[PDB]
Protein backbone atom coordinates (compact mmCIF):
# COMPACT_ATOMS: atom_id res chain seq x y z
CA UNK A 1 0.00 0.00 0.00
CA UNK A 2 0.79 3.41 -0.90
CA UNK A 3 0.91 7.42 0.48
CA UNK A 4 -1.08 8.58 -2.31
CA UNK A 5 -1.08 13.14 -2.26
CA UNK A 6 -3.57 14.64 -4.89
CA UNK A 7 -3.57 18.42 -6.25
CA UNK A 8 -2.19 21.31 -3.97
CA UNK A 9 -0.98 24.37 -4.29
CA UNK A 10 2.19 26.32 -4.88
CA UNK A 11 0.86 29.89 -6.30
CA UNK A 12 -1.35 27.32 -8.85
CA UNK A 13 -3.90 24.31 -8.29
CA UNK A 14 -1.50 21.66 -9.00
CA UNK A 15 -2.87 18.48 -10.67
CA UNK A 16 -0.09 16.08 -8.93
CA UNK A 17 -1.14 12.52 -7.92
CA UNK A 18 2.07 11.49 -6.75
CA UNK A 19 2.16 7.94 -4.38
CA UNK A 20 4.69 7.39 -1.82
CA UNK A 21 6.41 4.20 -0.77
CA UNK A 22 7.70 4.37 2.69
CA UNK A 23 9.65 0.97 2.80
CA UNK A 24 11.83 1.93 -1.11
CA UNK A 25 11.49 5.35 -0.30
CA UNK A 26 10.17 6.35 -3.53
CA UNK A 27 7.58 8.92 -5.49
CA UNK A 28 5.69 7.09 -7.94
CA UNK A 29 4.12 9.81 -10.71
CA UNK A 30 0.81 8.94 -11.94
CA UNK A 31 -2.80 10.00 -13.13
CA UNK A 32 -2.80 14.14 -13.55
CA UNK A 33 -6.38 14.97 -12.26
CA UNK A 34 -8.73 15.62 -14.56
CA UNK A 35 -8.34 19.75 -13.17
CA UNK A 36 -5.58 20.78 -11.27
CA UNK A 37 -7.15 21.38 -7.68
CA UNK A 38 -6.21 23.21 -3.88
CA UNK A 39 -7.96 22.83 -0.70
CA UNK A 40 -9.21 19.21 -1.72
CA UNK A 41 -9.94 16.30 0.55
CA UNK A 42 -8.48 12.24 -0.20
CA UNK A 43 -10.05 9.42 0.51
CA UNK A 44 -10.42 5.61 -0.31
CA UNK A 45 -13.41 3.28 -0.22
CA UNK A 46 -13.37 -0.29 -1.72
CA UNK A 47 -9.82 0.19 -3.21
CA UNK A 48 -10.59 3.91 -4.74
CA UNK A 49 -8.75 6.92 -4.36
CA UNK A 50 -11.46 9.79 -3.92
CA UNK A 51 -10.53 13.68 -4.69
CA UNK A 52 -13.72 15.72 -3.20
CA UNK A 53 -13.60 19.58 -3.55
CA UNK A 54 -11.28 22.16 -3.13
CA UNK A 55 -10.75 25.04 -5.73
CA UNK A 56 -8.59 25.70 -9.41
CA UNK A 57 -6.68 29.04 -9.20
CA UNK A 58 -5.32 29.28 -12.14
CA UNK A 59 -3.37 31.93 -14.17
CA UNK A 60 -6.71 32.39 -15.91
CA UNK A 61 -9.87 32.12 -13.57
CA UNK A 62 -10.34 30.92 -10.27
CA UNK A 63 -13.00 28.55 -9.08
CA UNK A 64 -14.38 26.40 -5.80
CA UNK A 65 -14.90 22.81 -7.12
CA UNK A 66 -17.61 20.92 -6.23
CA UNK A 67 -16.14 17.95 -7.93
CA UNK A 68 -15.90 14.20 -7.08
CA UNK A 69 -13.40 12.26 -8.67
CA UNK A 70 -12.31 8.28 -8.21
CA UNK A 71 -8.98 6.92 -9.06
CA UNK A 72 -8.50 3.23 -9.85
CA UNK A 73 -4.68 1.99 -9.02
CA UNK A 74 -5.62 -1.20 -10.71
CA UNK A 75 -5.75 1.01 -14.52
CA UNK A 76 -4.16 4.48 -13.50
CA UNK A 77 -7.29 6.43 -14.44
CA UNK A 78 -9.59 8.70 -13.15
CA UNK A 79 -13.07 9.11 -13.58
CA UNK A 80 -15.49 11.58 -12.75
CA UNK A 81 -18.32 11.28 -10.23
CA UNK A 82 -21.50 12.76 -9.92
CA UNK A 83 -20.63 16.34 -8.12
CA UNK A 84 -21.93 17.20 -4.67
CA UNK A 85 -24.73 20.02 -4.28
CA UNK A 86 -22.52 22.97 -3.59
CA UNK A 87 -18.63 23.92 -4.05
CA UNK A 88 -16.28 23.03 -0.99
CA UNK A 89 -12.86 25.01 -1.10
CA UNK A 90 -11.11 23.79 1.90
CA UNK A 91 -13.23 20.74 2.60
CA UNK A 92 -12.89 17.71 5.29
CA UNK A 93 -13.97 14.56 4.37
CA UNK A 94 -14.57 11.26 5.81
CA UNK A 95 -15.97 7.96 5.45
CA UNK A 96 -18.26 5.88 7.34
CA UNK A 97 -19.80 2.23 6.45
CA UNK A 98 -18.46 2.74 2.37
CA UNK A 99 -19.88 6.82 2.64
CA UNK A 100 -18.24 9.70 2.18
CA UNK A 101 -19.39 12.63 3.90
CA UNK A 102 -18.26 16.03 3.11
CA UNK A 103 -18.00 18.56 5.67
CA UNK A 104 -17.75 22.45 5.69
CA UNK A 105 -15.63 24.33 3.19
CA UNK A 106 -16.02 27.55 1.64
CA UNK A 107 -17.90 29.15 -1.66
CA UNK A 108 -16.85 32.51 -2.53
CA UNK A 109 -17.99 34.23 0.25
CA UNK A 110 -20.13 31.14 1.46
CA UNK A 111 -18.76 29.57 4.58
CA UNK A 112 -20.93 26.17 5.20
CA UNK A 113 -21.86 24.26 7.59
CA UNK A 114 -23.97 22.06 5.76
CA UNK A 115 -22.91 18.67 5.35
CA UNK A 116 -23.88 15.97 2.77
CA UNK A 117 -22.82 12.06 2.44
CA UNK A 118 -21.93 9.82 -1.55
CA UNK A 119 -23.38 6.53 -1.68
CA UNK A 120 -20.81 4.70 -4.32
CA UNK A 121 -23.09 2.23 -5.33
CA UNK A 122 -25.55 4.77 -6.44
CA UNK A 123 -23.34 7.29 -7.45
CA UNK A 124 -25.72 9.83 -5.55
CA UNK A 125 -25.00 12.54 -2.55
CA UNK A 126 -27.85 13.43 -0.28
CA UNK A 127 -27.35 16.46 2.12
CA UNK A 128 -27.82 15.34 5.96
CA UNK A 129 -27.59 17.40 9.16
CA UNK A 130 -25.70 20.53 9.01
CA UNK A 131 -22.97 21.30 11.47
CA UNK A 132 -24.22 23.43 14.36
CA UNK A 133 -20.55 25.79 12.98
CA UNK A 134 -19.44 27.25 9.61
CA UNK A 135 -15.84 25.42 9.21
CA UNK A 136 -13.69 25.94 6.53
CA UNK A 137 -10.22 23.97 6.25
CA UNK A 138 -11.74 22.04 8.93
CA UNK A 139 -10.30 18.76 9.98
CA UNK A 140 -12.49 15.69 9.82
CA UNK A 141 -12.21 11.78 11.26
CA UNK A 142 -14.37 9.39 12.16
CA UNK A 143 -13.96 7.05 15.33
CA UNK A 144 -16.36 3.80 16.21
CA UNK A 145 -18.58 4.99 13.17
CA UNK A 146 -18.89 8.54 14.83
CA UNK A 147 -17.43 11.78 12.49
CA UNK A 148 -15.89 14.52 14.29
CA UNK A 149 -15.26 17.92 12.51
CA UNK A 150 -12.26 19.76 14.45
CA UNK A 151 -11.32 23.39 14.30
CA UNK A 152 -11.46 25.52 11.26
CA UNK A 153 -11.95 29.13 10.18
CA UNK A 154 -16.73 30.44 10.03
CA UNK A 155 -15.23 33.41 8.09
CA UNK A 156 -14.84 35.72 11.21
CA UNK A 157 -13.05 33.71 13.67
CA UNK A 158 -10.72 30.46 13.75
CA UNK A 159 -11.88 27.67 16.06
CA UNK A 160 -10.75 25.33 18.74
CA UNK A 161 -14.34 23.54 18.71
CA UNK A 162 -15.09 20.35 17.28
CA UNK A 163 -18.19 18.57 17.25
CA UNK A 164 -19.38 14.92 16.71
CA UNK A 165 -22.31 13.49 14.10
CA UNK A 166 -24.45 10.79 15.02
CA UNK A 167 -25.22 9.19 11.57
CA UNK A 168 -28.33 6.98 12.34
CA UNK A 169 -29.80 9.92 14.91
CA UNK A 170 -28.59 12.32 12.22
CA UNK A 171 -27.99 15.06 14.28
CA UNK A 172 -24.26 17.12 15.48
CA UNK A 173 -23.38 17.46 19.03
CA UNK A 174 -20.33 19.76 20.70
CA UNK A 175 -17.74 17.98 22.04
CA UNK A 176 -14.89 19.08 23.89
CA UNK A 177 -13.00 21.63 22.50
CA UNK A 178 -9.30 21.43 21.26
CA UNK A 179 -6.41 23.01 23.58
CA UNK A 180 -5.51 25.04 21.07
CA UNK A 181 -7.59 26.81 18.05
CA UNK A 182 -6.66 25.45 14.34
CA UNK A 183 -7.45 26.06 10.99
CA UNK A 184 -6.27 24.08 8.10
CA UNK A 185 -4.98 21.04 10.77
CA UNK A 186 -4.13 18.02 10.12
CA UNK A 187 -6.50 15.80 11.39
CA UNK A 188 -6.55 11.90 11.75
CA UNK A 189 -7.69 8.70 13.72
CA UNK A 190 -4.41 6.63 15.06
CA UNK A 191 -5.27 3.83 17.31
CA UNK A 192 -8.35 4.88 19.34
CA UNK A 193 -7.79 8.64 19.43
CA UNK A 194 -8.03 11.35 17.12
CA UNK A 195 -5.12 13.28 16.19
CA UNK A 196 -5.11 17.07 15.39
CA UNK A 197 -1.74 18.33 14.19
CA UNK A 198 -0.50 21.88 13.03
CA UNK A 199 -2.82 24.55 11.60
CA UNK A 200 -3.05 27.73 11.68
CA UNK A 201 -4.54 29.74 15.04
CA UNK A 202 -4.75 33.17 12.89
CA UNK A 203 -1.52 34.68 14.30
CA UNK A 204 0.90 31.63 13.51
CA UNK A 205 1.91 28.45 11.96
CA UNK A 206 1.43 25.33 14.63
CA UNK A 207 3.86 22.64 14.93
CA UNK A 208 1.69 21.36 18.35
CA UNK A 209 -0.09 18.10 18.23
CA UNK A 210 -3.08 17.18 20.35
CA UNK A 211 -4.94 14.14 20.61
CA UNK A 212 -8.77 13.16 21.55
CA UNK A 213 -9.39 10.55 23.88
CA UNK A 214 -13.50 9.68 23.66
CA UNK A 215 -13.05 7.66 26.78
CA UNK A 216 -11.80 10.82 28.89
CA UNK A 217 -13.44 13.49 26.17
CA UNK A 218 -10.06 15.02 26.58
CA UNK A 219 -7.59 16.50 24.35
CA UNK A 220 -3.82 16.00 25.71
CA UNK A 221 -1.24 17.26 23.69
CA UNK A 222 2.21 15.09 22.36
CA UNK A 223 4.83 15.36 21.20
CA UNK A 224 4.99 18.32 18.18
CA UNK A 225 6.08 18.30 15.08
CA UNK A 226 9.74 19.26 13.75
CA UNK A 227 7.99 21.72 11.38
CA UNK A 228 5.17 24.57 11.62
CA UNK A 229 2.53 23.67 9.19
CA UNK A 230 -0.63 24.79 8.24
CA UNK A 231 -2.80 23.00 5.25
CA UNK A 232 -0.51 20.33 5.35
CA UNK A 233 -2.15 16.74 4.25
CA UNK A 234 -2.42 13.67 6.86
CA UNK A 235 -2.84 10.20 6.81
CA UNK A 236 -2.30 7.05 8.50
CA UNK A 237 0.27 4.04 7.02
CA UNK A 238 1.38 1.23 8.88
CA UNK A 239 0.46 2.56 12.54
CA UNK A 240 2.01 6.08 12.30
CA UNK A 241 0.84 9.44 10.93
CA UNK A 242 2.24 10.95 7.93
CA UNK A 243 2.16 15.04 7.76
CA UNK A 244 2.83 16.13 4.13
CA UNK A 245 4.28 19.27 3.12
CA UNK A 246 1.80 22.95 3.79
CA UNK A 247 2.26 26.39 4.44
CA UNK A 248 4.54 27.72 7.53
CA UNK A 249 3.95 31.49 6.67
CA UNK A 250 7.46 32.16 4.08
CA UNK A 251 6.89 28.74 1.83
CA UNK A 252 5.27 25.90 0.67
CA UNK A 253 6.85 22.63 2.25
CA UNK A 254 8.06 19.43 1.14
CA UNK A 255 8.96 17.65 4.06
CA UNK A 256 7.39 14.72 5.28
CA UNK A 257 7.15 13.91 9.22
CA UNK A 258 5.94 10.85 10.60
CA UNK A 259 4.83 10.15 14.06
CA UNK A 260 5.31 6.93 16.19
CA UNK A 261 2.62 6.56 18.86
CA UNK A 262 5.06 4.06 20.79
CA UNK A 263 7.94 6.79 21.51
CA UNK A 264 6.34 9.99 20.46
CA UNK A 265 8.71 10.90 18.30
CA UNK A 266 8.43 13.00 14.95
CA UNK A 267 11.13 12.34 12.54
CA UNK A 268 11.62 13.58 8.56
CA UNK A 269 11.35 10.44 6.36
CA UNK A 270 11.21 12.42 2.78
CA UNK A 271 10.58 15.38 0.38
CA UNK A 272 8.15 15.59 -1.94
CA UNK A 273 9.03 15.85 -5.42
CA UNK A 274 7.69 19.80 -4.85
CA UNK A 275 6.42 21.60 -1.94
CA UNK A 276 2.77 22.28 -1.83
CA UNK A 277 -0.27 22.83 0.48
CA UNK A 278 -3.46 21.99 0.67
CA UNK A 279 -3.37 18.53 -0.75
CA UNK A 280 -5.53 15.82 -0.49
CA UNK A 281 -3.95 12.58 1.01
CA UNK A 282 -4.85 8.82 1.65
CA UNK A 283 -3.94 5.72 1.34
CA UNK A 284 -4.51 2.59 -0.94
CA UNK A 285 -2.85 -0.29 -2.65
CA UNK A 286 -0.30 0.28 -4.92
CA UNK A 287 -0.72 0.56 -8.57
CA UNK A 288 -0.09 -2.29 -11.57
CA UNK A 289 2.11 -0.70 -14.12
Amino acid sequence: RLIYTAGGYFRQSLSYLEAYNPSDGTWLRLADLQVPRSGLAGCVVGGLLYAVGGRNNSPDGNTDSSALDCYNPMTNQWSPCAPMSVPRNRIGVGVIDGHIYAVGGSHGCIHHNSVERYEPERDEWHLVAPMLTRRIGVGVAVLNRLLYAVGGFDGTNRLNSAECYYPERNEWRMITAMNTIRSGAGVCVLHNCIYAAGGYDGQDQLNSVERYDVATATWTFVAPMKHRRSALGITVHQGRIYVLGGYDGHTFLDSVECYDPDTDTWSEVTRMTSGRSGVGVAVTMEPSR
